[PDB]
């Protein structure tokens, strides 16, 4: 990965050293002052870009953090307002749990058919999978469970609207996660930075060899490691729903959500 | 942008063959002053690009709310009034019409073809007669919500629940209008774009003393780094502007229309 | 602006440094570029963060006025969908909302709102507004009465009353925001430090450049000075958003768009 | 200024640097500008972030105080709109809201609230307020009882009670926000050591600049010193917006505006 | 912290660079200052952004605990204004709220919350709370049962039940926030990369500075090392706001202030 290019940068230094003997046999000079200017501007641009990536990562963590909050209070409101409708308690929790797993499959571009059948009846699974957005359909079914208790006079419009806002909050999370996934800036994330940091890292030893007869690979790999490590960190934080090392553990976050919702409805795993 | 890189290579070749006659005229160009100028320009480019990225992000959040507000409004209709299927299809029309009309407004394109597809020509003429057609569609959508209230089909509580979604839409409309007008740097972005253009063309004359024949290669690498970062802030400053990328705006209006058709049992086929 | 004046004074400083270049080593005064690159970089950093504060504040002023259009649009829409038979109460409330916009413009510009208020309101209400030490705030209080009368007359439930009252709370957050922006600018210490250092650094620059540049001193010292001055002047023209300059907010055109919007919704 | 003493103390070090430059090679002390350019730019970067964080505390503090004027403006308006006859209730609540502002100012300034409290409230309540742990929270609870007494008396429905109740919640969020900015500043390691670093870099710069600028050392080294020192001491001021510095918030003027607003003539 | 040991190692790395500068020619190692300025400045830029992210994380944790005090204050105030007679619910709800604060404290600190919980609640509720793997969430559910009973008993309307329910929603968002901060830290690649690069840069620097500074190497080197290491440790000590150091949030002091505030609003 990054060590593979760190090794290549060492070979370019070796190329720049053994070919430094034939430098004067050509009209080439490479001072370090121009590469200090270029390198500093790249560092500034990497500093701002890396900052924008971390902002996405925090927003993704926050959006998933709201899933746990909204689904907790929706179950809490269901208990305090309607403590005797335990049938709706189980059915709504199964929709809320399915919403979390289906959102994970949505952001991961995987098949939710396994987790859907585990939690919901088959007639519901076919209705949910047949939608252009199954997570949106799950919120609709959860709203029908809330809304059917309203038609039965079991809850007022006020206490209905109280629970409605929780579904409204989940919808904002779904729209927010959908936004973060389908929002890549144009190819400037690679056209500008992926090329330049690479091209600057491999051309740097050819300019550093004039000052340092043999210390070039040490200094060049140190600068190349500093720049490449900062740039590669930005790529990981840019896509927080992937399977990288520094990406959101979505499977663990969904297990915590199902554990919470079952702990509130008196069910032991 | 490639044209200005060929101009830069041509200026480097000029600075090489002309490097003879600088002697004794007293015209010496070092690298330290141009290194100070370049680092300063890079700082301003970084701050400018930061404000541009923020405008691009706010544009995404506004259109994201369009998808959210229209989904929850249709969901509230099915959960509260599951039997009023005629009111369903009417309100779904205006919400889909609101999305396309808003896109055509930001892109200064004609919304007539999209409006005729979704709404009857009586309402299409009323919408196209108003100077603010996107606001007119919101008013018509409210008249459907208000008619369900006067008909005694919705309480004042549930009317307020749906009314809040039209408020989320109206906040988006005004937000996109505020972004659509030319931004806060009143034609001052043309100065910083030319400051970069002049710095990249005066650079090979400063570098040729230290680099000689390596000037066309190092000067074009620096010019490309500066010209690419500037042109990026140009694309971000104008998310709805002329000659922008219509893919995400078209995909969003298509996504919401598909969603609402699915939520109203219209899309799958019998 | 005066930016083109200080560019010419910078040209004169380049000429002084070019011809006085001789007596430097005699008096012992040398000026290299290296310490000026340190100072010029720290000034560019501080210039960047300062312009960031000026940018964010100009955006906030644009956001506030954008809310006036939104809240008045929806408050009129709600009156239509809820009380379509009350056409008389429509025009009474729309006139107050239009007056609120114009009075907020005249307040932020310190101009006379008496002319616009008499165009939209009866003289009894104009006297009531202009008698208050905070006339714009009194306009909201009168708009709250038209909403309140509809509630006490039984034509509006407390629920739908609360839906309309919230729009007046949005207008109340705009009034306080504009007042806060108008009385609290970016601290003077920022514009005091940078104005001094940028100007002193631009004039001393040809002295520290002539040793390396010679006859290229004027064509480079101006280029560098034009970069710092244009950036410092960008904040000069972004710190007065409520004014009447070319780069200020078009509050007159904004107040016209609002009055044009609210009359399109009420069929006038 | 707080810098005017340290600026002159730096000019003394520049004289110590110029007299002892030929004696560098006799004592074996070569000094260049390149290392101090690295150290200076790193401090300028850290100063830019530090100063930016301090201005954020200033903006939030000004915004928190702006909400007080907005929330108390509308709370009086809703009383005047929903219960236009309860002028005795209007008066009692307006006095509590004005006492809330002066009490919060004295809380953030650590001054005595007994003065402004007796100016606005009966003595039976000045004792109940001064005897509480948090007196500002005590004023809010008394303002809440007035809204609650109107509700238990049937004069106010649960819907219009919640409208006014939310305005007091907005005031409680301002109290918690000001307590936050006050009772926990920036970490002291920020200000403690960053002050050390800028001073030492300013008083060692002429020893490294004298070689390049043999006699221009005092000027260029005080120009750089003024730039770095004016930025640090300004960030030091903005960290404490509720303080009494020159660039802090005018809390006494703001409380005057709130009072002049609410008791405009009678009941706003 | 342990920064003093890293400075003395740098003083040893400088004398090793001085006693070994002779064999630079024989071993064929050249080291100029120009590349170490590009590296150091880039390290400084990344340090400035990283330190900036750590400060905002500390501030978010500070704001979360600020919301606890605000929400618990207004929930007690709303009870005294809506149900001034129902004191059986006053004492139970206040005890549940104070238990929420202490449970959250021990949760972020990973300490035993039994002592504080039994000091506030009966055993049949202390056992149920500690029997759950989410004890702090269970305290909110029990607090909801109190508000829910008052509504079912006909003592509050659904409107007033909704007004109080939105305070438990506010407390639920704080719990999710603190958990999200405690579990999900600043991505470890920041401390991974920057600590490697800063430490290696401070040891290699005297070998590049000794060619220009000679015997002045240890002073300028340990100065630059002190600046970089202090800024790096400052970001490290801001990344853990729920720690036990004096540098972190005084969670014990905040929970004492909350328990005093709620017991004061109920006259205890
Ligand atoms: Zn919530
Ligand atoms: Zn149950
Ligand atoms: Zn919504
Ligand atoms: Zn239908
Ligand atoms: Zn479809
Ligand atoms: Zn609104
Ligand atoms: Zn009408
Ligand atoms: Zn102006
Ligand atoms: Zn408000
Ligand atoms: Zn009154
Ligand atoms: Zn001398
Ligand atoms: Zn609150
Ligand atoms: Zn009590
Ligand atoms: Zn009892
Ligand atoms: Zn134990």
């Amino acid at each position: 990965k990054i060590i593979f290019r760190l090794l290549l940068n060492v070979l370019m230094s070796i190329i720049a050293i053994i070919s430094y003997q034939w430098y004067e046999q050509l009209g080439i000079h490479l001072t370090v002052a121009p590469f200090s200017l270029l390198g500093i501007a790249i560092a500034i641009f990497l500093g701002f870009r890396n900052s924008a990536s971390y902002s996405r990562f925090v927003e993704a963590r926050n959006l998933w953090g709201t899933v746990l909050i909204a689904e907790r209070t929706l179950v809490r409101q269901l208990r305090n307002i309607l403590p005797a409708e335990h049938d709706a308690h189980r059915r709504i929790v199964s929709y809320l749990v399915a919403f979390s797993w289906s959102l994970k499959h949505q952001l991961r571009k995987t098949d939710p058919t396994a987790d859907l059948r585990r939690l919901l009846p088959e007639e519901r699974v076919t209705e949910i999978l047949a939608s252009s957005m199954p997570t949106n359909r799950i919120l609709l079914l959860a709203g029908n469970e809330i809304g059917q208790l309203r038609e039965a006079g079991k809850t007022s419009d006020i206490t209905y609207g109280l629970m409605d806002n929780k579904l409204d909050e989940l919808a904002h999370v779904l729209g927010g996660c959908e936004r973060l996934a389908t929002t890549p800036v144009p190819f400037a994330y690679t056209l500008i930075l992926q090329r330049t940091v690479y091209l600057f890292c491999t051309l740097l030893p050819f300019a550093l060899v004039g000052d340092l007869h043999y210390m070039t690979p040490f200094v060049s790999v140190f600068i190349s490691y500093t720049f490449l490590s900062w740039d590669s960190l930005a790529e990981e934080l840019e896509d927080p729903f992937g399977t990288a090392a520094n990406d959101l553990p979505l499977n663990a976050m969904c297990n915590t959500i199902e554990r919470n919702l079952l702990d509130m409805t008196g069910q032991h795993p």
